[PDB]
């Protein structure tokens, strides 16, 4: 009956809403005062308050939404004491390692399931690697996704948020099938009428996220990595053809390729592919039935290179709009594309961080890349995007010598998820 | 010295110019009042100022404007009387029979030169085998297009045009090489500053028109016949993406299609094949180096079929925009592809028209149909193009009974044009 949320973001605040209202457990949080501002304003906030909120937009989703208070909001990690069933991580996957590792012997010891948010490929391996110093059957579970989107409207009000919305399908993968916790989480699936799939493995469901495969050849090429380190003349856009994006042949092709060393790795696990374009299209945002031929969706992954290629320019393309929107009268629909890329930015303490994007995908790319090495698997498109980051990376620290720049910047993080890595696959 | 020319429309009021001012010709000019209010205005309108004019708006064609005074505008045709050495046909390519075959045979008899302005492809057989009947070594020529972009800038005033752009090269063929009259057109053409190029004959000139390739996938189906015969719900646009517009994977599709039965069509002549892609990119509209690779552009023909489909699409996509207007201050280019379809319309008789798309596209395609039976080649696509187009003039029909319609709504019309290739082709 203690539940540990790692996470004071608004993915952690509704989750807790969630397990304040369809659990028995007594919830604790925990950020970071200790290291940002924005953990700092929503601890002023909580302690004020006494509070949080979820509110709703769409009402179809009524499960989600309450005012709630939980039993203990922690300020920053190492001050979490005593014994905790379960843990759920709320916080960005290349914090999991980081984040575990400055808890107390006590706590990690009492610990029997780690439950994991938005892992990337791989995180399930590194937590349950990590676990296992300390429990002897730890339990891990991993979903594909976070359930939808949830934001804060007001910077000022973080702890009250705004589930807009909530996916049409989410994965589930325990290192225990069928546990009781994979059974309970079902039971409350179904409560909040979220289809979920339940799949033999946690690797299983951290390759059923589309970013995966997207993110990377979107991000880290040179027109993205300009757009975001050096800027501009005129705004360019994240889903926009070249010249107003990266859109291009090109970037379509790394896409293919880097979606091929994917399934390579996944073979060696015997773990299925992912039709890539099924998964855009049948999960993500729809397109007219006219623009894509149904037996090409379906036999996507038989079909020749080139012909995949194809359909996956087709698709961005389809989405420059929203197909499905309410023209206006001159026929023009929402320009769905126009997502502008979020630039370097110096915190409020005038340090220079880099945005989530690519940052994240740095993570995600260089873990994919060191599973590669040790499964004997290949990965030149990989090495590709990464190659081009660290040197974007280094370009701007040979650009600004005088300004303060986060660790984001450095060579070569991770090796603690490295070595777990390592050492997990070894074992088997 | 005494030269023809048949069409008063913006095109030949600027040939007409040229003529005046660089050849030795007295020139006489015929339209139709019996026939078309278009005529009778710009007849009204010569009459009283007794001048044409041809302005400019880009200086660097200097050479092309001019203030000038015809010897002899006919009102109609059949008032043509007395000897001409040369006849320029600046008149719709549909017409060339019709309006030769109401001269008279003393006209037709002193007849050396035919020079055609925007020939359809096979438009010099069907005129070379008709003037066969009157002189006995007729010459016929064929550019590939015309020459630029002339209009009436005021519909009031339809004796002063306006030549915009001119095109970067033009082709020309002879049905005899060299002549003394294709020298004079090379001469002519540098003197213009105008990039010629001659090649062996008048077919070769007339299949490199883009149009040809392209004006019948994009105009005859069922989405682009929809527009044009009944209308749609919110303004539609000829060049933009399902469901803004027409294109679609199945449209580029029969675009490659109808170019290869033209393309089998253009062996058996042993002429050469036509690198559709480098056509359109190197002579029409540029687009950014990244957008293609030049090694597809060039090799293009032996390139396997998915991928030249693939090109084309790029192609229209990148083409959206102009890629190398100057953007706004939102990274918002110009909305190149905004091009409304012509719809059908009444005249000021209150008689239905259709467009000159498709109207000319059936033309064009009816005749490619018909060279394509009598030279044992297949051509299912043109027959699909040609079905549907045949249909929505019947549906209109069935559902405008109440409605006065032209004669482009009837079937099938070119009776005499085929029976002059039919002939024309049983002798070579
Ligand atoms: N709707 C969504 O926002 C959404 C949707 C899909 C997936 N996700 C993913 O789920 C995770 C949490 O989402 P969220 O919206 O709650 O984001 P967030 O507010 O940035 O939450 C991350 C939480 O973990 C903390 N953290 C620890 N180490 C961190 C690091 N290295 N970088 C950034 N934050 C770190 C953050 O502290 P601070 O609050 O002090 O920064 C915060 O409390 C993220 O990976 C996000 O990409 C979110
Ligand atoms: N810049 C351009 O406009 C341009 C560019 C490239 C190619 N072209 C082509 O060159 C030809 C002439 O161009 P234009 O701009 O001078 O067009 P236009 O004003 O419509 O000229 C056609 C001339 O021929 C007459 N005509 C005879 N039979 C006709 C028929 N069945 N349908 C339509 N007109 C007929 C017209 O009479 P009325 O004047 O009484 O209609 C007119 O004098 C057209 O085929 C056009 O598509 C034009
Ligand atoms: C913003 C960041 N990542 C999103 C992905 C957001 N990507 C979509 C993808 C997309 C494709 N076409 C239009 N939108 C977007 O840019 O809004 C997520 O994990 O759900 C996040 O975790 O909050
Ligand atoms: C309008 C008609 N046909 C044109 C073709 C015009 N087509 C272009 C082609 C195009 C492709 N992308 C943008 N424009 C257009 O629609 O303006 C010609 O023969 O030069 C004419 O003869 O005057």
């Amino acid at each position: 009956s203690k539940l540990l949320m790692i996470g004071t973001g608004p993915v952690a605040i509704q989750l807790a809403n969630i397990c304040y209202l369809k659990s028995d457990y007594e919830i604790d949080m925990v950020g970071r005062a200790s290291t940002s501002e924005k953990s700092k304003r929503l601890y002023q906030a909580y302690k004020k308050e006494k509070q949080f909120e979820v509110k709703i937009q769409n009402e179809a989703h009524q499960h989600l939404e309450g005012k709630f208070e939980i039993n203990r909001l922690y300020k920053d990690v190492k001050n979490v004491k005593g014994e905790y069933e379960t843990v759920v991580m709320a916080c960005t996957a290349d914090a999991y390692y980081d984040t575990l590792q400055q808890l107390s012997l006590e706590t990690l010891q009492s610990v029997k399931h780690v439950i994991l948010i938005s892992p990337t490929f791989g995180s399930q391996m590194i937590v349950e690697q990590f676990m296992s110093k300390f429990s002897q059957d730890i339990e891990v579970i991993s979903f594909s996704t976070y359930l939808g989107d949830t934001r804060i409207v007001d910077k000022e009000a973080p702890n009250h948020v705004l589930t807009t919305g909530v996916k049409k399908k989410l994965y589930m993968g325990s290192t225990h099938s069928n546990s009781t916790m994979c059974q309970r989480i079902s039971a409350l699936a179904e409560q909040l009428k979220i289809q979920l799939e339940v799949v033999e493995s946690p690797l299983h469901a951290e390759t059923r996220n589309s970013s995966l495969y997207v993110h990377p050849p979107l991000f880290m090429n040179d027109f993205s990595l300009k757009a975001i380190f050096e800027g501009t003349d005129v705004p360019v856009y994240v889903y926009k053809l070249f010249p107003e994006g990266p859109i291009t042949m090109t970037l379509i092709r790394e896409m293919r390729l880097m979606w091929k060393e994917m399934m390579a790795i996944l073979q060696a696990f015997r773990v299925p592919s992912v039709n890539l374009l099924q998964f855009m299209v049948k999960e993500n945002y729809p397109v007219r039935p006219e623009t894509l031929d149904e037996g090409d969706i379906e036999h996507f992954e038989i079909l020749p290179d080139i012909l995949q290629e194809y359909l996956l320019y087709v698709r961005y393309t389809a989405i420059l709009i929203d197909p499905f929107s309410q023209p206006d009268e001159n026929g023009h629909y929402f320009d769905f594309s126009a997502v502008p890329f979020k630039q370097v930015y110096k915190n409020e303490q005038d340090v220079v961080q880099i945005p989530r994007m690519p940052s994240e995908d740095y993570y995600r790319t260089a873990m994919i890349q060191h599973i590669g090495k040790m499964l004997g698997i290949k990965t030149p498109m990989i090495d590709q995007f990464l190659t081009r980051y660290e040197a974007s990376c280094q370009a701007y620290k040979d650009m600004h010598q005088d300004q303060q720049l986060s660790s984001q910047f450095n060579t070569n993080l991770f090796e603690g998820d490295k070595a777990l890595v390592t050492k997990f696959l070894e074992i088997n």
